[PDB]
């Protein structure tokens, strides 16, 4: 079916960076593939419907005549009630796959906008941050690997605290170009617009589905039998039944079940995206206690102020997801025992030297 | 069929770590793939159903009329018993594929929540622990080898009973970071909760399946014949049978066998999960006699006290499966002849140099 | 469906250079693949049409006679209206797949034309320009290295407003080699209009679609029944119905939705190509500030004069996508915010030596 | 068919070691795939059964009435014999594919038991044993070569009959870790239990198949006609045949041939299992003569006593299978001409020297 | 069809050794694939059989009654001839695919027997022989090269007829282990039995096929019209024809064609196997003349005495096939011009240094 091909092409699972959160990933699957899956079950496989409409034609009719009769009403679904002559339409029955595929394709717009308008600028400059925050450790592997050796002969903090203080606050161990970089991305507001827009389109599309099911569905929902007319044109001058009565919809159950499942999936989907939206309303202070002492991570910790709608929010949010690839997947992750003013300072430094990598 | 594609994408069998225990793999495979296989076998392959319901129409009816009749009841299963007019439903016969697919999808949530909420941190801990445990080889044979070489040069107390403290309490024998890490780890309880909840979800889903098969099934089980009505609408003003009796279900045997198989497989499946849960109720003391002599492995056996519900328990359980990968898949495993107080400790030592690796 | 094969072969997704604008790629995709999607949806999958026409033959006819009836009228679509004898044709219903396939294959013509007549000349110029423009490493920081060290010896305006006049006005800082190329390349006007012609081709194609839809469609839009004639030949000498009335078009709905979708998608598409056409109508000076300071990139900002219809426009626009690939972007990226005259001349310098890459 | 997919997934043919006896492999193949082959041939391909039952309905009945007739008997297989009213059922004809599939899944369980309960420990043991065995070469040719080189420099007792004791009881010729390892492993009884259960499960399963064929089959074996009844419900008040006689089974020949093939194949298979079981009842001394002269292989032949039910028997049986991989697939295998006391112990020597590998 | 799958799995076309004579390969291919090809051709593809039996029921019968007539005799093929009551059966018409599949499976037994019981030992022998004979190049040219270099310095007996003795009876020119190995393999008679059985089982199977075609075929070969009986049970008390004559077999042509092709192909195949059997009955000495000059190959030509049923025979037959892989595919193969007593031996010699390879 077309659903399988769409799922293969659409919604199918730099060079190492993770540019997309597992929450948003799961939301994208559960919002895109669900209508495709419902289409696949509905119009194939388990329920081979065959003819979606059946008619109780009079016995005098021939087989070809009955075929004409029950083929001339599916494209003319009109309830010719005796109550003037309010011909109520049941066009959602013939348009259900259309609506499902339209919803499926509408679900793919926000991810396209996120992939097109924000991925390149994000990717290039985060490659810049990862390409710069690897030599900060290379400083340590090349100038504090003897920090123990010059110290170990003598004692007292005069050979601990100030020996490297001017070798950590210097020309060699600094990155002031990044200071201006983060200071300025604190001011810009372009990248947050993509995220908020991505969430808002999914919200408005879910509301659109809600209203669509509210107006057209839920009205012809317990209706299964209607009377149609055939003598409404060139056939009016013929001696046969003026009204073909009791055309029964065979696929009412799948209609009801598809509608109910479509309601339920979006009802359970709604809270996840609002949680993702409120994720950006606060400044995260989970492990900032250790970030303030780390040399390069200190400037991540100091610019922790002001209104929480800034590009630095998104940058740090994506960093925390990429902070454990292979190299920061180290003592950074290992430092879980320093989470419990002269002894805490020296104990923390020996643990830093205990993980002396090579 | 959707069964083949679902089994392909879903339930399809770092870089070396074993993040799943084999019994868990077996139980997830059995509990997930079985509904797929049953629904595939039932509604395809050997028994071509055709139409699940057959009707005994009066001979006056035309072929198209009979098609309308047997199509207007497969979506309107309502037994018009003469006993007022208790219209008992027979919906599960129609809803069986939906029930199977919903059960299959529901059973797969626990593995998702495990792989998302436990894999990263647990993998980090395993990699760290194995990274410092692989060092322990050249710490008992590269550090203690001058013990028997000194033992032959002296006799008793100062050479074999007064050397076991100046060498064991030595800075090349002591691992502070690992001990502090284990001390911090055994206090944490975050990781075990995932294990308990993933098992409890399996139990609660099995109980829900039992409830579903107990209330909806087991009632329409020996019923194969039910009389329907068609003149319950505008067809009331027509000259034909008022109660079309004897619309017969065709797939009753399939219904029975599917229900019985679903009951039996989960009945035999239940005890494994409770066994897995109670595996954490005790401290494993099978081979601690050999850990307590090794430098690094003494710490693992030392912090075995108090209530066993801690992350240290699960981390040891998942480590034990990985102590036999390629490097600890060595002398440690070869140390099987040490399971049978001055001759014991020497005999334990030249066996160490027997497997001197290079 | 053959539409799947066409989408697989056509419209299927040097060695590093990007030669297509992403917006142009999206326009190409939505213009080419859409008619294939409508054709595949319309005549397969969800809607098993069967026979697009049905006939209400008299009951005297046999099965094969009715087969002759409904086969002799599908290929002879002529409404024998009683209003002299204007047999209106109903041929668009038959020719819809031909029209869709013709439109889809017509959409690909501008793509092949641009691929064949633009890319060959374009690629060499772009790669050459990149080859010389990447040279600033051994042009700027090697040749402007003796600026900061020179500063501290002397004082401000006689150390940084006198050595500029000789250093930049010196052979090794000069790039007139590129200057003759760029100057002679702007005299050319043969290739400037290739892009304009490429856009106008698809614009004329869209106009053709509009005229075809407004002329032949939109007339047979609510006509679903018609009376045919069978005794319009050698059967004229027979005793049967002369006007075999009531031939009903069962697939009118598919016709209406495909026509409406074809109108709507192109209606949304039209302004995008106009925007792309207007993109060439102005000088882009968004980041001209950074270009003029760097030696090599200074020439790019230098030659922005005259009418904006020049080849250099095409090179620069297709180059901005390729200028940001790996190397030239890195230096241009590190500045971004810097858009805010003696301190400015130096603060931009230690930023350059902050990112000394090795 | 499902049989093809089942054969694809299951029953499908470290890093170089052979963990399965070829006889056990062919036993597994012929014991698992045979019911799959019978399933594939019986209900597909050559004999498109269609409806496995046919009914001699009265001529007055309509087509749909006959469809109801032959659909209401296949799921209600009950012979309404006039002999009270012993309604003998013919359920095996329906349950044959289910029975075959259940047998197929059942007979594969011992493979899982062997793969899960014995493979890792066996692999560790064999890996240790070959890892130590490969070293035995440069200890009898690199280390004993100065026996014949000294032999011509002297004569008889002190050069060939007294040097074989000083040169055999030396530390370079001793393997005490091996000796203790095999001494401890011969006491264990865990590994043999898995193998004996593996054979016993096959034997019990074959006996269960014999009982199943004996009781339920072999009774409905020459019956092809049975009189059914339809007036056993709401059709009791109807004017039709009270005993619709003569329902004929179409696939009786398939039934008989499948039963005969099923019994015959396992009857042929039985002796191989008991042969495999009794292979453990004796100590194998086929080439023990050559083992006793090699340094490392002497200990293998030394612990050759007592009751043969030990894990040592299994480890040696599996060792002989991998004794010809790439390195022992050499001089040891070449040592076949030494199978035909002063000349014997020197003639066997220069043969070792001639095969000096590099 | 299972014909395609069976040809895919079986009959499908160390690391360099050729362990099968290609005549055996082609004869196995022809003997195994021919029944599969016949099965695929007969019951699929070109000749869409439909139903292998047609019945002439009286016109009073209904359509379902006629279907019961058709299906009540195909499984009860019994010719009720009026000649007492010899119910001659035509079961081979039904059992032809069964016979073809059984024959195809039976053809595979000798192949697996040879692959399992003889391949390892023969492969080991060939590996050892090739490994030792590949050293023979630098033993007749790098050892014997100082013959003509000395022959030109002397004249006749002591340089070309007395130096051929002290040099050919020299340690570096001798391969005693090869001679002893070949002598040991001469007495053994294990591998020859495998080849003899591999041919004998094929002969026995061909004779069995001839007997099968003789006894059951060739009797019902011109019979296509038989009269059956249907009132042979519960139908006896009915009013219809007692002898429902003329059930005509519509697949007699394929029966005759497949029988003729099956007998013809085996008749053609018979001589090849007996030729292969006789191939082992003589010592092959086609190029023994050039073998007796070479150092190591002289031993091979030496041991051709006595009865030709020995293992060295089969070894040399397998050698002559793989003597031309990559390194003996050299001067040895080039030694074709030396096939035409003092000038011959020198002429035999400088050709060796002419092909000095490097």
């Amino acid at each position: 079916s077309l659903a399988h091909t769409a799922a293969e092409y659409m919604l199918s699972d730099l060079k190492g960076l993770r540019l997309e959160l597992p929450l948003d990933r799961i939301v994208k699957f559960v919002a895109v593939g669900s209508p495709l899956l419902l289409m696949s079950l509905a119009f194939a496989q388990e329920f081979s419907s065959g003819s979606p409409i059946s008619c109780f034609s009079p016995s005098n009719f021939s087989i070809r005549q009955a075929a004409y009769v029950d083929s001339s009403c599916w494209d003319s679904l009109l309830h010719h009630k005796q109550d003037q002559d309010k011909m109520k339409s049941l066009w959602p029955h013939k348009a259900l796959p259309y609506s499902l595929l339209a919803l499926a394709l509408l679900m793919y717009l926000p991810v396209l906008l996120w992939q097109y308008a924000a991925v390149p600028a994000l990717s290039s400059d985060l490659l810049f941050i990862i390409s710069e925050l690897d030599k900060s450790y290379n400083r340590s592997i090349r100038l504090v690997q003897h920090m123990l050796k010059i110290r170990q002969k003598s004692s007292d903090p005069y050979v601990f605290w100030n020996e490297l203080e001017k070798a950590r606050k210097e020309r060699y161990f600094e990155f002031p170009l990044l200071e201006r970089y983060l200071a300025c991305k604190q001011r810009s507001h372009s990248l947050v617009a993509t995220y908020l827009l991505r969430n808002s389109l999914l919200l408005i599309f879910t509301s659109a589905t809600y209203l669509y099911l509210g107006h057209f569905h839920l009205d012809v929902f317990f209706q299964e039998e209607f009377s149609c007319s055939i003598k409404t044109g060139l056939l009016s001058d013929e001696t046969h039944v003026p009204n073909l009565i009791t055309c029964r919809l065979t696929s009412l159950s799948i209609f009801q079940i598809v509608s109910l499942s479509s309601v339920a999936i979006y009802t359970i989907l709604v809270p996840v995206i609002i949680y993702n939206l409120t994720r950006l309303c606060r400044w995260d202070k989970r492990l900032l206690s250790v970030y303030e002492m780390l040399p390069a991570f200190d400037l991540l910790s100091r610019k922790m102020l002001g209104c929480p709608i800034n590009d630095l929010n998104v940058i740090l949010l994506f960093l925390r997801a990429n902070i454990s690839e292979l190299i920061s997947f180290s003592w950074l992750s290992v430092l879980c025992v320093l989470k419990d003013h002269n002894i805490d300072t020296v104990v923390d430094f020996m643990t830093l030297l205990a993980g002396l990598e090579p």
